[PDB]
């Protein structure tokens, strides 16, 4: 079995979006994902504040995150 | 014109699987992707540390980045 946790703040739609897209995943797994808000716990503010939202699996920031290679090519295709 | 950097560090299996991700975007565009590491340069670690792999497009970071779901399946599910 595994933990899952996602690492938000107040008035953050990224946070919103990524707990929509993850819960389908953490259900099928049976795991209850718990959430923490950096703007009631300043220490998660401290340690995660610059890269929020965060998924930590068993506790640890997990590298689940990839570029939107749509978004990257309309960036380099305009002058 | 454009420039593409990823901002990587050592042991980083997420910078590998990232700037493969990328790296066809980028030749599509007939750019060179460059790569600085934040363990060979004290500022670029001041400034990227905790959060490699950064990606810069014309030297600003870029922030269209999603969940990826297969991956957190892959660690979960199987």
């Amino acid at each position: 079995g595994h933990s899952v946790e996602i690492i938000v703040r107040d008035n953050c739609g990224s946070c919103v979006r990524v707990k929509a897209q993850i819960l389908p995943i953490v259900e099928a797994a049976g795991i209850k994902l718990t959430e923490r808000n950096v703007d009631q716990d300043a220490s998660l503010k401290l340690e995660f504040g610059d890269r929020v939202p965060v998924i930590l699996v068993d506790d640890e920031e997990f590298a689940c995150w990839e570029v939107d290679n749509d978004e990257l090519a309309n960036a380099l295709l305009l002058e």
